[PDB]
């Protein structure tokens, strides 16, 4: 029976069969979060460039890295941002299904340096749910803040 779980820890130490990288459209290593993914799976960044609102899988050996590019809300309108953030998660669902994996480690896209200084926990998480509800993979959501862990954990609780 496929579950959603949340873990407050480095996504680069996930124990799922694949990872989603919160990526930039240039396929650049990045800093903070993407840096952890670059350091862990540097060969997954070969031709990882993909436009905003898309996802691209690059294998690191047999381990799939799904580069998913949420919008930078600094650059987008609230309405266009929202559209691009929905589409990014939909492309993630498609890659997870295509790969036939049983589990996936996923961050909340567009909630860090791409949030345009706003709190987007509920926006990002609902788009994730919309996309991943139609898949049969175990989903493990990774976050850093304890407050965020609690809020995500409750949003999971109150749909079961
Ligand atoms: O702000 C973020 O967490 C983020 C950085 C890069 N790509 C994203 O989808 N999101």
């Amino acid at each position: 029976a496929p579950s959603y779980r949340v873990k407050r820890m480095d996504i680069a130490k996930n124990d799922e069969e694949c990872v989603v990288n919160a990526a930039n459209p240039r396929g650049l290593p990045g800093d903070g979060v993407c840096k952890a993914v670059y350091k862990k799976w540097p060969e997954s960044f070969k031709n990882s460039a993909t436009p905003v609102g898309t996802a691209k899988t690059v294998m690191c050996g047999t381990y799939p890295v799904i580069h998913a590019v949420g919008p930078n809300f600094s650059n987008y309108s609230e309405s266009e941002g929202d559209r691009e953030l929905a589409a990014a998660y939909r492309e993630v669902a498609k890659e997870v299904t295509r790969l036939g994996v049983n589990s996936v480690a996923i961050p909340l896209l567009s909630t860090g340096v791409y949030s345009g200084g706003k709190d987007r926990l509920t926006q990002s998480l609902n788009h994730l749910f919309t996309a991943m509800d139609s898949t049969d993979a175990d989903v493990v959501i990774y976050c850093r803040d304890k407050e965020w862990e609690k809020k995500i954990s409750e949003a999971i609780q109150m749909r079961t």
